[PDB]
């Protein structure tokens, strides 16, 4: 008696949408293209967003990828994608666990930094009054992510205390401190749950952020007089500073290692000795600074730093930190030029 429904056939439909998805995670460019011909998919960048934050089926490493390019398509289609996210009344760890969600972070610097700023400008409109600038989110959103490793992959010896979190980003704030119970909150919940990542293999960039920055006391040797002085270096951004105490706020020297190279050198008393020295023109003074017993600052004098180890293992370990310094890391620089912004 009771009348049925006609049901039409889903087989194409459904083989097409497999064969979007497959072809997207094979080549992002392509599958958009070919779902948007066999009418699955709108062709505007608000589409494609839509489309990408659903990522029903879609490699999350694969939509970041995409979402990183330099085209001006793409640059559209993650403004977007970041709209369809809501961070508003959300501190910034929970932000960027939502955020995280979504898609994995690529490897290439540039897409990394255009990602992580349209997320800061983004948390910044949707939570005013928080940050004085985008700089100090984006910059604090990469504390939070070294921290998460820091706390979190045990390769990382000595876990940060609350403490050391919030005193480490002192002066973020355009020049200020953020509030202590803001930085221990956030310090707090990366403690509690490490980022939950999508797909997660264990080597994620939240996971295998290190700071390569270090500090120790080593005996180096004078330029003029050829004194062996023990003295506390600290290297970061590609500068080795040099103290006669560790609570001095006032180097004795400063060392900028552009240009430099550094080898294991024989000495005929001191053990474990490397030199910094110029490779490009040898022979000549190393650009430095240092401060003489009067208070002047001078120019070093100095056309090789050797400097002696306590350990064949330091020698080792401080002559790897210095290399690594030296070549650079391109993402690593451009966190440095936000951070000089700042102040
Ligand atoms: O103190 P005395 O025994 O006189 O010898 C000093 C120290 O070795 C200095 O080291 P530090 O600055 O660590 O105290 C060194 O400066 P550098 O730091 O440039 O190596 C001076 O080099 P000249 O100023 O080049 O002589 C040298 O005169």
């Amino acid at each position: 008696g009771h009348h049925h429904h006609h049901h039409g056939s889903t087989t194409q439909r459904n083989a097409q949408i497999a064969m979007g998805r497959k072809k997207f995670n094979m080549d992002p460019k392509k599958g958009i293209q070919f779902l948007i011909e066999n009418d699955l998919l709108q062709s505007s960048p608000e589409d494609v967003a839509q489309f990408l934050y659903k990522g029903e089926g879609l490699n999350k490493t694969v939509i970041g990828d995409y979402l990183g390019e330099r085209d001006d398509f793409n640059i559209k289609v993650l403004q977007a994608f970041v709209e369809l996210h809501e961070f508003a009344d959300l501190n910034l760890v929970q932000a960027l666990r939502q955020f995280l969600w979504s898609f994995r972070l690529p490897g290439e610097a540039q897409k990394i930094d255009r990602m992580m700023e349209a997320f800061a400008s983004r948390y910044c409109l949707c939570n005013p009054g928080v940050f004085q600038s985008t700089d100090t989110c984006y910059v604090l959103s990469f504390a939070i992510i070294m921290l998460n490793t820091s706390l979190h992959n045990h390769n990382v010896r000595d876990k940060p205390t609350a403490e050391r979190f919030i005193t480490m980003n002192r002066g973020i704030n355009e020049g200020g401190d953020l509030p202590e119970e803001l930085l221990r909150n956030l310090y707090e919940s990366i403690k509690n749950e490490p980022f939950k990542i999508p797909e997660d293999d264990g080597n994620d960039l939240t996971h295998t952020f290190f700071n390569p920055d270090r500090e120790g006391w080593l005996l180096k040797l004078g330029g003029r007089v050829k004194t062996w002085k023990r003295r506390w270096f600290i290297l970061t951004d590609n500068c080795l500073y040099y103290f006669e105490y560790t609570t001095d706020k006032e180097p004795r020297g400063i060392i900028p290692l552009e240009n430099l190279s550094i080898r294991e050198v024989e000495d005929p008393r001191k053990p474990n000795c490397f030199e910094l020295y110029n490779p490009s023109h040898k022979g000549q003074v190393i650009k430095a600074c240092k401060t003489e017993a009067d208070g002047r600052v001078v120019e070093g004098n100095h056309v090789v730093y050797r400097i002696s180890a306590p350990s064949p293992e330091e020698k080792e370990e401080w002559m790897k930190s210095i290399k690594a310094s030296i070549s650079r890391d391109p993402f690593y620089d451009m966190l440095a030029t936000r951070k000089r912004r700042i102040a």
